[PDB]
């Protein structure tokens, strides 16, 4: 039993809600919140910019030290950093950016990172400015993640479409 509220169950292990991941994190304070990061951990906009803003830029400061030490992440890769005031941990996951020509097949690799954590609050990956189709991303999530994932979908129209088209 966890403190997530009002989620629609999609499968044995996937739950979905029309919600802002930042507001969900502030309310629930989950063990793990997923960021839809880029390889540079430059948290400018979307999920990343909004999460970072909610940490008063502490996420960016921590991330810049991480990159200075370790270099960029791989597309499809991840790192675990602090969740600051939003969660215990933040799993920064890089999905492919289709507007950069990156391979959509790497979206499955990106979601595989979720399997290292028993429970996560997460956004849809690659489906923002990264240009991928959100229907496909949800299908990949469901077919890849085996741990318990609570998906926060920002756009109401998209949420309705994802639910009504979910197979
Ligand atoms: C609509 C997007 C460009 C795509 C989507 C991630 O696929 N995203 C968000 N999803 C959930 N909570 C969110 N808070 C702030 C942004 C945000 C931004």
């Amino acid at each position: 039993v966890n403190s997530f509220s009002g989620y629609l169950k999609l499968t044995d292990n996937v739950y979905i809600k029309n919600a802002d991941i930042v507001e969900e994190a502030k309310k629930v304070k989950p063990t793990v919140v997923v960021n839809a990061a880029n390889v540079y951990l430059k948290h400018g906009g979307g999920v990343a910019g909004a999460l970072n803003k909610a940490t008063n830029n502490a996420m960016q400061v921590e991330s810049d030290d991480y990159i200075a030490t370790n270099g960029p992440l791989k597309v499809g890769g991840s790192c675990v950093l602090s969740g600051h005031n939003l969660a215990k941990h933040c799993l920064h996951v890089v999905g492919p950016n289709v507007n950069k020509g990156e391979d959509i097949q790497l979206l499955k690799s990106a979601y595989e990172n979720f399997n290292q954590h028993e429970v996560l609050l997460a956004p849809l990956l690659s489906a923002g400015i990264f240009g991928a189709d959100p229907i496909h991303s949800l299908r990949v999530c469901v077919d890849t993640v085996r741990t318990n994932v609570y998906l926060a979908v920002f756009d109401k129209n998209l949420y309705d479409k994802l639910v009504s088209s979910f197979l």
